[PDB]
């Protein structure tokens, strides 16, 4: 059921926050503190999202089906910080950071329009949103990776792992979307929630740990 | 269905035992043999639990719902050995081992009372059981980790990984419990079984492999 | 539902192909190119299988139930290449390769007979197919591992990980089979599809990445 996964999401994000929080406090140096604090806020942001959705907020019937528009409101806040874990670890220049944040903001807004518009029109917006996402794939796969590998020549494998896991996790969101009642409707509303919840826990708590392990590798 | 996951649990634990068994035999030295044998017994204990539950044993209708009280009977036997993988790898002193086993035994007995008592009374016992679990979180996170890191100074990352994975896996059990009909009832009896089965395979077969990889790291 | 997982399978294998394809192109040397190309074809083969099954092809009612015989047609093509990732990485001699491919081909054909025959007769074929699989377990666990470890003495852990993950993943297929309506019928046709799809994505996309990480370890 929808409620079950929304409550699993609340506790998992809340417990993720406690761990990153206890890590933020008791951090060795400033570099460790910033990384734990970024991840603490990401999980606090997702905890709030799931708490509102679990309590039945941020949902309205759009085009016949119940739609959690609040997901886009918070993804607009957490995804930029999730991209900052990468640029912070990589020590990426401000212009590339701006490009990434720019493309990320374009993808979510057009992605939001695809969710609230009736079909076939929504497919146009889904396509626009995917092109913005493919602009991010390129930025991380090419200029981000190159700059990060030239800055950390003994740790090329750490950035390949960061980027690849990021690519695998972020690609499943438009897939879930196109297979849900928003697209082809191959599965219900209940499966869509389970999928987004598993994806969110993985992209926030999971990537959270991966970014800390990456910093231990970099030393 | 309940039966499906109970039979997946039997085979997974049985197959886990065969692998640790074949490892116990053909072990290089005594240190490797003890680790494979600990894990062999853990999985043999879980195989028996799932075989009894799959055959419909160790279940009675308590407070209107069917309750697998046999889970606590075997968790009382396997969880102490799962804590011994940690103290064995870490080379932890007997007093700390006793403290861990003590808190672990207190958590399961009060945890068992929470399962057999009617609500609201059961919430008191759930809270007592959680405090005992938080005493274990502390012991592993602080004196266990410190002693293990001072004994293995080149392998601090191995113990951070052992402890963190242990913390993530063991925390999901009270979550599953509070969301099941024992607590808030956000999901059925069929989902509770699937969850405990996935958790058990992960905590026994999965942690089993993680503890062997940790020993290879320590050399 | 059956269709949902079949479409998740199509996209996941298609996306796996794009990644290995983009890797095949842009590969440093010949060794990297062969590995990415092997994995590119494996995923292209699975993409085709799922596309046919998703479009309702390669299925007929055998012994009362709908049976996807096309799974065995493609497993006959992809599993030999999945074994070649191992022999290619390990630098295994042609005779052992032939033995592995031989036992693999025997397992699938008898495995195919078990699927199309009525029960109890099908159990005989399931048993024959399992013995052929246990001949593969032995070959990878013993002569393959020994030869690969003597060729790569600083990378014994890489081959233990390749072999173990292969052993864990390939063992779940006969388990899924014996628990489905083909055997004991502990779960429906819809769960069987979900299970094979999760197993296939893991054994092809997942093992795909694991074999690339193994090559980075070997250098
Ligand atoms: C913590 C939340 C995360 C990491 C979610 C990120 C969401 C996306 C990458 C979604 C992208 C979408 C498309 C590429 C096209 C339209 C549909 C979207 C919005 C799901
Ligand atoms: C192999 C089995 C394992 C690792 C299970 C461990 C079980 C727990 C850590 C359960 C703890 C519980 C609470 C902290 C409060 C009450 C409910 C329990 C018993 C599920
Ligand atoms: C990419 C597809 C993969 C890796 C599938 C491999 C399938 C097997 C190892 C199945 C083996 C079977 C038995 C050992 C006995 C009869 C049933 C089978 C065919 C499922
Ligand atoms: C809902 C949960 C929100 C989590 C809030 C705070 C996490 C705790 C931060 C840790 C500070 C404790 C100080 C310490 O002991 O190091
Ligand atoms: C109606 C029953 C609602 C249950 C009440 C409270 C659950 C809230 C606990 C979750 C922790 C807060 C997470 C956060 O926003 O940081
Ligand atoms: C109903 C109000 C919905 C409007 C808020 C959604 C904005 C989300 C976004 O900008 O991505
Ligand atoms: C919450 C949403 C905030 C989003 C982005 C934070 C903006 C900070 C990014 C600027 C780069 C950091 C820097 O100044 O070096
Ligand atoms: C949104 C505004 C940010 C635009 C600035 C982007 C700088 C691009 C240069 C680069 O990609 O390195
Ligand atoms: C630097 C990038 C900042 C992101 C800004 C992106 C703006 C995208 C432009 C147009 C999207 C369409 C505006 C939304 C109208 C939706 C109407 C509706 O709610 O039905
Ligand atoms: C019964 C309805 C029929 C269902 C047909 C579903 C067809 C699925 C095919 C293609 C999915 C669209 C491709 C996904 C976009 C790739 C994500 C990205 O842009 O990175
Ligand atoms: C230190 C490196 C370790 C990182 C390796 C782990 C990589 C695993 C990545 C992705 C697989 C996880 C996918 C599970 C998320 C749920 C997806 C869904 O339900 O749609
Ligand atoms: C080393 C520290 C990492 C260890 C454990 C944390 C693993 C992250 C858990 C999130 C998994 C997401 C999911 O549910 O699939
Ligand atoms: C139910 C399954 C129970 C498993 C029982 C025993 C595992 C086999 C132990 C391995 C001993 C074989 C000797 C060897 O070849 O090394
Ligand atoms: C009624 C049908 C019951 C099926 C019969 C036997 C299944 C037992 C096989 C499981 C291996 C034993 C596990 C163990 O206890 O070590
Ligand atoms: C019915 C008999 C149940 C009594 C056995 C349960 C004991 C479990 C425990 O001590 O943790
Ligand atoms: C089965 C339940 C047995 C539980 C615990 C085993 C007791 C052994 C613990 C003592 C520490 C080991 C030692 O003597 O060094
Ligand atoms: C149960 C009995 C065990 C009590 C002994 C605990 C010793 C505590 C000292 C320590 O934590 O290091
Ligand atoms: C060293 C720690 C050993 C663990 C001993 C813990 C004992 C806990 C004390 C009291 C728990 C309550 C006793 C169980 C009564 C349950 C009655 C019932 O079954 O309904
Ligand atoms: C060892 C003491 C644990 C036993 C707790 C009593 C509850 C089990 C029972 O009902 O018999
Ligand atoms: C429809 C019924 C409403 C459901 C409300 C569910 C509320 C869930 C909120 C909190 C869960 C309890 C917190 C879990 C305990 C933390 C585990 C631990 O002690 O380590
Ligand atoms: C060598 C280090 C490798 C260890 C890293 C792996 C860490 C992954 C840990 C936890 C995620 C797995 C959670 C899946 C268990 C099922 C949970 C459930 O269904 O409730
Ligand atoms: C290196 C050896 C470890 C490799 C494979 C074993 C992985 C453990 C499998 C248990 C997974 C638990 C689960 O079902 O989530
Ligand atoms: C269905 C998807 C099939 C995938 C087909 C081809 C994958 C793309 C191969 C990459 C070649 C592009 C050249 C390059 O930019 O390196
Ligand atoms: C009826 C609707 C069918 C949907 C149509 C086309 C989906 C095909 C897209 C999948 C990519 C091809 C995979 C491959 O074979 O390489
Ligand atoms: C109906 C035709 C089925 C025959 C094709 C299946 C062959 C599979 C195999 O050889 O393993
Ligand atoms: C598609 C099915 C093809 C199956 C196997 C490919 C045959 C090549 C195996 C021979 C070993 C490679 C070599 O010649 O060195
Ligand atoms: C099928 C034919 C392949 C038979 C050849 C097998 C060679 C066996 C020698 C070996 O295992 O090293
Ligand atoms: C080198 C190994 C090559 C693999 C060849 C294996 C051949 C196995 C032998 C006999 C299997 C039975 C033949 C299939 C008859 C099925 C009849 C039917 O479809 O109902
Ligand atoms: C209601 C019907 C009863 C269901 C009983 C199911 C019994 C399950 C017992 C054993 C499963 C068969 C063993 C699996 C084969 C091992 C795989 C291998 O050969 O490697
Ligand atoms: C670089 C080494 C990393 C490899 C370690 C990961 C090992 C995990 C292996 C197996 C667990 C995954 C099982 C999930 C597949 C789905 C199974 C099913 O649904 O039947
Ligand atoms: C280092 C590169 C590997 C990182 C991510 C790829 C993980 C493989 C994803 C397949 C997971 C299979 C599954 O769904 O369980
Ligand atoms: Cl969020
Ligand atoms: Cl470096
Ligand atoms: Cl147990
Ligand atoms: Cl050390
Ligand atoms: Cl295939
Ligand atoms: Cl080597």
């Amino acid at each position: 059921m929808t409620q079950a996964w929304l409550w699993i999401g609340v506790i998992s994000m809340a417990l993720g926050s406690v761990f990153f929080g206890f890590g933020a406090h008791n951090a060795k140096n400033e570099r460790w503190q910033i990384l734990y604090t970024l991840n603490f806020f990401i999980c606090l942001i997702a905890a709030g999202l799931y708490l509102a959705m679990a309590l039945g907020l941020g949902v309205n019937v759009i085009n016949g089906r119940p739609t959690y528009w609040v997901r886009f409101v918070t993804w607009f806040c957490s995804t930029p910080l999730l991209l900052l874990d990468l640029t912070f670890l990589g020590r990426t220049s401000l212009p590339l950071t701006g490009s990434l944040l720019g493309a990320n903001a374009y993808m979510l807004v057009t992605g939001f329009v695809a969710t609230v518009t009736p079909k076939p029109m929504s497919y146009i917006w889904y396509i626009v949103s995917c092109a913005a996402y493919l602009a991010i794939v390129y930025l991380l796969a090419q200029p981000y990776r190159i700059a990060a590998e030239r800055k950390h020549p003994r740790s090329k494998q750490a950035f390949r792992t960061l980027v690849t896991v990021h690519l695998v996790l972020w690609t499943l969101y438009p897939i879930v979307w196109i297979l849900s009642p928003e697209g082809f409707s191959t599965f219900t509303q209940g499966s869509e929630t389970m999928f987004y919840t598993l994806l969110d826990i993985a992209s926030k708590v999971g990537f959270g740990f991966l970014s800390l392990n990456t910093l231990h590798t970099l030393e």
